[PDB]
């Protein structure tokens, strides 16, 4: 049983889908991109039917156990993570955002200690040093020598709802006994009604046609990065029931250095030596954990 498309399917395709956000993001059309909330919703729309049109076609014998606020309150908080996330791409530039997107265990590490009052053996005071020392001497200067970017506050608040998220997740599996194909397709159904209830108040949406109709190469593009989205989803899913799921960390992480490598090269984003061995710091922590101590 050969099984090279747990790699290849995973890659491809996030890689893809990493090069169009690039793409239909920073890309100098002047307007610039800041709409983000409309590419949100139609990328949580296509994974959820996705979702659906897996789902027929497996198993059906399992119940979904889950209450339904539980969704509802995990939903709020992913939604608020991604859109908060997406967002912040007007002020800050792309590497910046997919490395400090990146460091997740670390909020999930303190909202756990405060709140969970769990325990971790000296893997949570050793990986975080290198996670701690690699992102501040990347994104930061020596001695602020040579008030911080309005980006910066969005995305560690993106980081403290993504790390709400994760917490809720850990808890409606432990004491709820979840799926994980239920889980998202029931998330995703949450978030795209609350995001559309949202927007049609914003009174953007209703103005978001005459934004197309000013350049309309801006449809065939968000339509591939929701497809190429929903379809990584799948795969990351079917890949989670085979060999466990500590073969998805190495494969996030893999994927996530490629495509910094990636963006640096295609898009002649400028990068300094002293700051390009901080990307390959940070990433070496980050599994290390997995590979070595799992928390
Ligand atoms: N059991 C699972 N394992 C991995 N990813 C999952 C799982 N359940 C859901 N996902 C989703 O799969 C995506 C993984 O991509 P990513 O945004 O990099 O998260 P990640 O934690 O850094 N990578 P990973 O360790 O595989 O979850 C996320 O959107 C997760 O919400």
């Amino acid at each position: 049983l050969r099984l090279p498309l747990c790699f290849l399917g995973v890659f491809v395709c996030y890689f893809y889908y990493g090069i169009l956000q690039e793409k239909i993001t920073r890309g100098k059309y002047q307007e610039t991109f800041t709409f983000a909330l409309t590419l949100v919703f139609i990328q949580c729309v296509i994974n959820a039917v996705f979702a659906k049109i897996l789902i027929q076609f497996f198993d059906t014998a399992r119940v979904d156990h889950t209450r339904s606020w539980l969704y509802a309150a995990c939903s709020i908080s992913y939604l608020g993570a991604m859109v908060s996330s997406n967002s912040a791409l007007q002020f800050v530039n792309y590497p910046t955002q997919v490395l400090g997107k990146s460091c997740k265990p670390i909020p999930v590490m303190l909202l756990g200690v405060t709140l969970l009052k769990k325990k971790y053996p000296l893997a949570k005071y050793l990986c975080v040093l290198l996670i701690v020392a690699g992102v501040a001497l990347f994104m930061y200067k020596p001695k602020k020598v040579v008030t911080v970017g309005y980006g910066e506050l969005l995305l560690l608040l993106s980081l403290t709802l993504d790390g709400l998220t994760g917490v809720s997740q850990d808890h409606m599996r432990a004491h709820y006994q979840t799926g994980s194909n239920h889980m998202m397709l029931n998330i995703n159904l949450w978030s795209t009604l609350l995001l559309g209830m949202g927007i049609l108040f914003t009174g953007e949406l209703w103005e978001f046609l005459s934004f197309a109709e000013r350049y309309p190469a801006i449809i065939y593009n968000i339509l591939l990065f929701g497809l190429t989205s929903a379809l990584g989803q799948s795969f990351i899913f079917m890949t989670v029931v085979y060999f466990g799921p500590l073969t998805c960390s190495i494969i996030t992480t893999t994927r996530k250095f490629f495509t910094i490598l990636a963006s640096v090269i295609l898009f002649a984003n400028p990068i300094s030596p002293m700051q390009w061995v901080g990307t390959v710091l940070v990433f070496l922590g980050l599994g290390l954990d997995a590979k070595f101590g799992k928390g």
